[PDB]
């Protein structure tokens, strides 16, 4: 029977729940009868990535729209869906390709979690919570609610909830201090880079067994670079509600998980519109998507030598931008050092 703190036990139970994995796939309208969770495979997901890349190439290189029709149907054969009586969305425009790329990103970490679960060694004299905790290769400690860490983090949550994201209120349930094995050594070449910032990264709960196991990762080479607004990198935000929207919580599942990561941004290539890149020009270390609203810079606080942009939202004065709020993208996984994991309750306004 596990000795782990009860909040950590609840976390392990949440991120390894198999039925949550199936619910996520059903939410995507994937046919569970034809393609069960156990038949989901990494090379199958990579093959689906390549079809999206084929669609990307066929659209831009001026091929037949007829081929694009066939590539779309091939995607729905490779990944069986079940839209009941409705017509499955056609894969012929960037809008549809980006939605399927997002779906494959989620399937990729679901496969990592399920394979983690069904692998390794097993011992019936051990609590499955203890076994699954050790499979994450991550030290997880509860942050004291009255500590100054929690104070700064709660202030960060309190001040950076955008007015536009008015559908819900956020309530911090647990603050976890996490150390992924090996990630600190991997981050060492970037530890002294300038412009280090503590930024948010939200994701579906079904992704976090893979995120704690493997870290935040760049989409595989088969993934289409045009499937993501700023290409294939790791995305962060400085508004907690922007990243909280990527938790994709609902009134049925109102508990979300959000990361605080130390990100070495260096020289930021500042952009106002989409730019589908996989690498940066020499002398640039990150992309900053310029939003119309930014945390007030005069209110930046230092936490363990890292900037925390917890200022309240003010106009950035940035002219023509497709972004309401800022985005930060790095294109090297060694530029990220995950520090905290928050468990939030979404209180939806009605
Ligand atoms: C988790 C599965 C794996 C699969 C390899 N994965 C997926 C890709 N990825 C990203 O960071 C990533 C995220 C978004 C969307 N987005 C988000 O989801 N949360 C945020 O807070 C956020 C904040 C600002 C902007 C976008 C955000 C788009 C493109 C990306 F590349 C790293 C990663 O590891």
């Amino acid at each position: 029977k596990s000795k782990l703190p009860k909040p950590v036990q609840d976390l392990i139970k949440m991120i390894f729940d198999v039925e949550s994995m199936k619910k996520a796939m059903v939410e995507y309208e994937i046919d569970l009868q034809k393609m069960p969770l156990g038949k989901l495979s990494k090379r199958q997901i990579q093959a689906a990535y390549s079809i999206l890349s084929e669609v990307q190439q066929a659209v831009s290189q001026g091929s037949s729209d007829s081929q694009i029709l066939d590539l779309s149907n091939r995607f729905y054969t490779l990944i069986p869906h079940d839209f009941g009586m409705k017509k499955p969305p056609l894969l012929n425009n960037a809008d549809s390709v980006q939605a399927k790329a997002e779906m494959l990103d989620n399937l990729l970490d679901i496969e990592v979690a399920y394979s983690l679960l069904r692998g390794g060694s097993d011992d019936s004299s051990k609590d499955p919570i203890d076994v699954n905790y050790e499979k994450l290769k991550t030290d997880i400690k509860v942050v004291d609610r009255d500590s100054e860490e929690a104070e700064i983090i709660r202030k960060y949550v309190k001040n950076t909830h955008a007015t536009t994201h008015n559908a819900y209120d956020l309530e911090v349930i647990d603050i976890f201090k996490i150390e992924r094995e090996g990630e600190c050594q991997r981050y060492k070449p970037f530890k002294q880079l300038h412009n280090r910032r503590l930024l948010w990264h939200g994701s579906r709960t079904t992704n976090f067994a893979g995120i704690l196991s493997q870290g935040l990762r760049i989409a595989p080479p088969e993934a289409p670079v045009t499937g993501y607004m700023f290409g294939k990198g790791i995305y962060f935000a400085d508004m907690v509600s922007k990243s909280a929207n990527y938790c994709h919580t609902s009134q049925g599942d109102p508990i979300g998980l959000i990361l605080l990561g130390e990100v070495a941004l260096g020289n930021m290539y500042e952009l106002k519109h989409a730019s589908h890149i996989s690498k940066l020009p020499k002398g640039k270390h990150s992309v900053k998507g310029l939003g119309k609203t930014t945390p007030d810079p005069s209110a930046n606080i230092s936490l363990d030598g890292v900037d925390v942009p917890l200022g309240t939202g003010i106009s950035s004065g940035v002219n023509d931008t497709s972004l309401l709020y800022n985005e930060y993208i790095v294109y090297d996984i060694a530029q990220v050092n995950l520090k905290y994991l928050l468990k939030l309750k979404f209180n939806f306004k009605t």
